[PDB]
């Protein structure tokens, strides 16, 4: 049936080639008459769960809890997860919208709302990514630090030591990250398998309780201690916000799967699932975690054997008396530890104490390595779109899966940098910033692709509101606020100034993001706003129609015609394309991307309007019936003159003086301008009432920068022994109007027979189109009717002698006055259809307009266009 | 000539009669074949300084100026100056545009931008004279209780009387008022000079030091005073911002003259340099009056010829001692006079003392009577504009001047509750808020009118910026909020309620206010902006040109098209009108309005598009050439169903076809809605693919709440024996797309013949349309030339047996299957232009789409319109 059946070849044509098997035919031929990918688990959910914990769940969450309260510590764990579960669910319907080609939450990003803000969480993300591997380093190295200070080994002092480590392990983690994508995923596993055994050590040593720990805080599940950890016991200069600032880094870290998108077997569904996996399961562990070490060690405590552990006579109405008094009555000095004053508390409740420090170690190197991964990925998929000229490179891939061995360089020498600082406390905020921004940013993605109602939004993934997506941006602001506002201030500059680089850069790429669909409902909008306000004579606008083909072929009018149209009413270039109809789609699709572009980098606000039809006369039909929408419609007709008339076929002319007449017809003002296109004052000849727009078009002009310094000097006929009358009604009439003149100049000169020079010339011009009627017989009554209308009767060259005398005398008058004007308004003769033949009427506009300044004949519709009522 | 040279009485209709010979020819003629009056001074600079001047000038300023410094009280009178200078040019600028019929700053604001605001600053502002009127007889109460009390003549308590006083004063204010508008001149004329005599009292009074005064504070214009004052005390509660809360009402008034508009002479050059002078004027009134107090009375004094005024040896480092010890050392015992314990000061510093109190009755009078005359103008004005029908009464006018006499009344009523009242302190900030919120509304006026670029704003006046206007209505804000807080907020939530209820009322007015030229100027950078985003597929939106004519012939047709375009896609409601051009142009321009306000107020969000021509074929042709504006143009056109093409004219028909013809040859989509007028699954059978409009249109159509319940169900065709096969490829294309579908139907039944029935009733059907080539002979060819293309030929009907077979086996399918389906969607056949004559390609319609549910039969551009990528 040469009708193609639905197939998935034929839109698969970007990850993939169609073939010969698959080609949908196009409407013409049945119109016309003739590579390592990974699982969700391995891939997401082990990734999330790594990056999301570190060092929290072993060194400050007993802090934290003993700080705050059970509850309180429980609410801020629960709110932390609220931001990081509303981040994950935009994520998700971000991520089951199309095939994610690679990159990672900056693809997303990207192609959600566009390059600018793409590139500019790209760039952030990346960096954020590259110092937090450091970071990473710097913690392991500490932790090292502390383990051999501990006992007798030392290199160098505390920071070079640091240092040492720290630059070793970082060029450990960047050979087993050049070592493969797979490799890579073992070692992860390895270090996964290590922290869970750390935590099950921990859980299982908090229920053997053995004596030699009573000096210390850790009793055994005593509901006293369980009852007296609630509230919110806060010794020191802090407060819940300042708890709050602290953990709520340890939920972020969710973003570790998606980064990695372009080497998931199947995105769409490996990243929403695996992601919700990993934060459900790392709250759960937090939220345990908190509660058990929360029901085990008291707040504070004194470890020594001497410490009273007989219970011997005493009241001391406190938790720890309730069993005894082991690490008891230390309100007064700093006695040494507790659930307040030390750190390793998890190490002490749990069995083996190397298990919790290698529980450590892998939560460090973990999160390390997967940042070590993840920024140089996003790096080189930022760097393949070019939106950075300079960062081109950096996305060269090397073997079979492509790997950005250059990104992976540049993250080492980021992080071995940092790490050589090796001071990074001040810096870790920002990073958290910048994290939290990367959040937001998705949010608003999900917020603003639900506001675009583009059909193309199509989400696979549902339970994304776009309500709560809109607080999950406006909640990571805060809580971004919340923790180093300086900090905030700073990330948010950075941002904004990223972005106005990014949009003023303008890159050549073009994605379908929701600014696009965001910009055509808004405009659709407003379009149906104005299509329900009534038309007021004051609010009246010069709305335009300019014939003049391609707007770039003369440009001096086109620069006039914007100069009384830019920002105060409506200008459409509309171009005639004549010919066949196959080749004149195909001319006519690429003239309108060719000339909107050329407009748009031209500061010109037209619109470009071709249209296709056998001649000018019914693609201009054509325009002024049908080009506009709704209000935005227009109701002026503009036309430059034909200035080869005198060398060109009649049927040409006739065209033109046709196009005068529907214009007329249809109700139309018509303005032809005539102006020399090889390339002080502003005289108005307006001598018949049209309406107003001979006025209100000159006002405009000297509405703008450019004719400023111009000054309105009018032109009006009268009487003579009358002269006087007549310029104190005109000046009475323009000061009604409130259009400010520097002169009024009344002429008597009008209607008086012009010199025999001109009157000559202007018969010699005349006499090729001559009909002679009386010198022929009626055998002329075919020529009128096959080499006409061209031809000038003589009936009508004698009936109508007072209209060309009129002609040649104000030009006359315009040489002799007007001549020193930047521009000069004159009315526009009007010739009654049927009446004056083409070539008389096209005579009548040159004798008219011939050897002047920039002139424009204006006849308006003759309903009124100013007024003087408010 | 019939050409009409410019003249005032062509556009002089609305407010004068336009005459016999006033009256400029038609376009179509020239080219169609064949009372009491004031002026500027005792109209708005006398109204202006009376109302601006109150009892400050003789009660508070000096208390002012004690509190504060002479150089921070002349700082306080100039800020209130800005802040009423920027009102005066604003009210300038907005009164200089055009004839001012008669209301007030009401009018301006109407005329200005728009009735909601009008109505609301209206309302308000007549409320706010009336209870002006009420608070001035007040203070005229108050000053003749205390001067009758001074000498103990006081009857039945001192609020008893100052009850009675009130209402006597306020029944002879409003017989005056009454009495006319010259009669109310002359007395505004004799109290403005009876409170310059008692101005010029005080400063004569202020050069004759006499030791009588000695006592009290006044000294005789000593320098050693003006030292001591001019710094800042701010004794009690009292703080710079209060006493500028104080001070500021009496900056207030400015729009008396303004209020008058009605019965001047010449607005547009009485009320600006009247206003403005009486800013200037009052304004170095009150710097003069302060400096002159200040330099010639101490803060602190006891009035006593007892106390000490030898000046004998004593240290007193006070600098009270520099001339005389009279009236000191108090700094501990309260003190009885001085320019912070005594308010009499003026009347004590002055000549003449009855002189003072005289000139403070003028003053409390001439407000009074300004207001009372004041608050019916607005009403009466407010009230003949019908923004409230309930206050149509209070319109009439009486006598040779129209005189609110039903205003006059109820401004008396009101001001005489607000008197027996008698309370008044609490309220006059309420009024002080109405007032300044009046003026913000002016400054916003005149912001709004720069921001909308309408050429019709042209005002007369200059020096109007319009940032000074912006900030001046933020400082009227901000001034209202810095005085009663409380009162700002309830001025603000009343005037939004006001606004809030005028603009769901809807009133029938059209001024051509700053909002509609603002709404057009939105519209219109909204879609220049548009005209500047490239194309994507993800962006695609059906954007739909609706050939309906009469967008109410067919409701059910236009509502079934604007569920899947509404808030999605343009929707352009096309209307071809035949006839004479004439009568044409007359019958659009009607029909344009009567059809735009139905669709408003049906809730569609359509354009009506009308256009001229001389057949149906044509306009649609001029409709898909021209129809829309840059980026926003239809690109589908969709039609209904021609019902009666069985009995109607073959030409109709083959119109119908050649629509369909064109459509495709411009490269436009084709939709064709077959469904009933006069009287849950969505069954979606796309067999061929035609880009993925098909898909596209009813999945938006499940997108709106009138189908979120039915559920989308597909059919295509598949090959016996791999139908498995077919339906995973289908299911897997449809989940690539994110397009949900409760089931999938492979069909292997089609491509088969179908019952003999059918075939037979077709052949009926078709029956009296062929040419029946075989029966006949070569003369036939003339039929296909006179007759045609509508007759059938018979090599083409036994050429394309299988597609009429396919229509007829795809109707009995549909039949079978699709019975109970809300609505269905299928593939629009498409006939090769040339090939197939227009009776066949409508019998072909009509035996696959009848006897069945709501039917859209879709054939998309060709064009990919889906897409599994981002
Ligand atoms: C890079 C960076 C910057 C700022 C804060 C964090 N903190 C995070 C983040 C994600 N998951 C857990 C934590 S954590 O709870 O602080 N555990 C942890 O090991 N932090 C180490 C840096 C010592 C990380
Ligand atoms: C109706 C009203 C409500 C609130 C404040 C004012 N004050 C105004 C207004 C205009 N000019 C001067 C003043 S004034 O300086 O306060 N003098 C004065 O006599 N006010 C009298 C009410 C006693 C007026
Ligand atoms: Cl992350
Ligand atoms: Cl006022
Ligand atoms: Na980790
Ligand atoms: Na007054």
């Amino acid at each position: 049936t040469m009708d193609a059946v639905p197939r998935i070849d034929h839109y698969r044509h970007t990850a993939a080639q169609l073939g010969e098997k698959l080609l949908r035919p196009s409407l013409a031929e049945l119109h016309d008459e003739l590579v390592v990918k990974f699982g969700w688990i391995k891939g997401v959910l082990v990734r999330c769960m790594l990056n999301i914990w570190g060092v929290m769940l072993f060194i400050r969450l007993s802090w934290i809890v003993g700080q705050a309260g059970i509850g309180l510590s429980v609410l801020v764990i629960m709110m932390a997860t609220v931001v990081t579960t509303i981040t994950g669910l935009s994520t998700s319907a971000i991520a089951t919208n199309g095939f994610v080609r690679g990159g990672g939450a900056y693809y997303l990003i990207s192609r959600s709302l566009g390059p600018e803000f793409g590139g500019a969480i790209g760039l952030i993300f990346a960096f954020a990514n590259a110092v937090a591997v450091a970071m990473y380093v710097v913690g392991f190295a500490e932790t090292v630090v502390e383990l051999l200070k501990e006992h007798s080994i030392l290199m160098i002092d505390e920071i070079n030591d640091i240092r040492i480590i720290g630059a070793i392990t970082v060029v450990i983690l960047l050979g087993i990250s050049v070592a493969g994508m797979e490799w890579e995923a073992k070692a992860q596993i390895v270090l996964l398998v290590i922290l869970l055994l750390a935590i099950g050590d921990f859980v299982i040593g908090t229920f053997i309780p053995l004596e030699s720990k009573k000096p210390k805080g850790f009793f055994g599940y005593k509901s006293e201690i369980f009852n007296e950890n609630f509230g919110p016991d806060f010794r020191e200069e802090e407060t819940f916000f300042s708890v709050f600032a602290i953990f709520f880094p340890a939920a972020t870290g969710i973003l570790a799967g998606a980064n990695i998108s372009g080497d998931l077997a199947d995105p769409q569904s490996a990243i929403p699932k695996g992601t919700l996996l990993a934060i459900l399961i790392t709250t759960l562990v937090y939220v345990g975690i908190a509660v058990s070490v929360g029901s085990c060690v008291v707040r504070d405590a004194t470890g020594n054997v001497n410490d009273t552990i007989v219970t011997e006579l005493t009241n001391c109405t406190s938790a720890a008396c309730k069993l005894n008094f082991d690490f008891s009555s230390c309100e007064s000095s700093p006695c040494s530890y507790g659930l307040m004053n030390n750190f390793q508390v998890m190490s002490m409740v749990s069995g083996f104490t190397p298990l919790i420090s290698a529980g450590i170690f892998s939560a460090t190197l973990s999160s390390a390595l997967a940042s070590l991964v993840s920024a140089p990925k996003i790096f080189q998929a930022l760097c393949k779109d070019n939106i950075y000229p300079a960062f081109q490179m950096f996305a060269k891939g090397y073997g079979k899966n492509n790997e950005p061995l250059r990104g992976y360089i540049l993250t080492f020498l980021i992080a071995l940098g940092f790490i050589l600082i090796a001071e990074l406390n001040v810096i870790a905020p920002i990073i958290s910033n910048f994290f939290l921004a990367s959040y937001a940013l998705i949010n608003f993605s999900v917020f603003h692709a639900s506001l675009a109602k583009s059909p193309g939004w199509r989400p696979a993934f549902k339970y994304y509101n776009m309500w709560i997506s809109l607080l999950g941006a406006i909640l990571c602001c805060i809580v971004m606020f919340v923790i180093n506002w300086w900090a905030a201030l700073l990330t948010y500059v950075i941002v904004l100034g990223l972005y106005i680089y990014v949009t003023y850069k303008k890159p050549d790429v073009n994605w379908g993001s929701s600014t696009q669909a965001l910009t055509y409902l808004n405009a659709l909008q407003h379009s149906i706003r104005l299509s329900g306000v009534e038309d007021h004579v004051k609010n009246f606008r010069p709305q335009c129609l300019v014939m003049t083909g391609a707007p770039n072929s003369r440009p001096a009018l086109l620069h006039l015609v914007h100069d009384f149209t830019k920002n105060v009413g409506l200008m459409i270039c509309g171009h005639v394309h004549m010919g066949p109809r196959r080749q004149a789609m195909k001319e006519m699709s690429i003239d309108q991307a060719k000339y909107q572009r050329w407009l748009i980098k031209n500061k010109m606000k037209a619109f470009y309007a071709p249209v296709h039809a056998d001649d000018l006369r019914e693609g201009a039909q054509y325009l002024m019936q049908a080009a506009g929408l709704g209000r935005m419609k227009p109701n002026t007709l503009v036309l430059g003159f034909k200035k080869d008339w005198l060398q060109a076929d009649m049927r040409d002319v006739d065209m033109y003086i046709n196009l005068f007449h529907d214009a007329f017809d249809i109700q139309y003002g018509v303005v032809v301008i005539r102006l020399k296109e090889g390339l002080n004052t502003i005289d108005v000849w307006w001598l018949f009432d049209d309406g107003g727009l001979t006025l209100l078009i000159p006002y405009l002009l000297t509405t703008k920068k450019k004719w400023k310094d111009c000054k309105i000097r009018v032109f009006i006929g009268g009487k003579i022994n009358r002269i006087d009358h007549d310029r104190r009604a005109m000046a009475t009439l323009l000061s009604k109007f409130r259009i400010d003149f520097s002169d009024i100049m009344v002429l008597g000169d009008i209607n008086t027979k012009p010199k025999k020079e001109n009157i000559i010339a202007f018969e010699e011009i005349i006499e090729p189109y001559r009909l002679h009627e009386d010198d022929k017989e009626q055998d002329i009554a075919d020529k009128m009717k096959e080499d006409e209308p061209w031809r000038i009767t003589d009936n009508e060259l004698e009936l109508y002698k007072t209209k060309t005398y009129r002609q040649i005398r104000l030009n006359e008058l315009l040489k002799e006055h007007s001549s020193t004007a930047n521009i000069i308004v004159m009315s526009l003769p009007v010739a009654r259809k049927g009446a004056v033949s083409s070539a008389l009427y096209m005579a009548w506009l040159e004798a008219l307009s011939k050897d002047l300044p920039p002139i424009l004949l204006v006849r308006g519709n003759h309903q009124s266009v100013l007024t003087f009522y408010s």
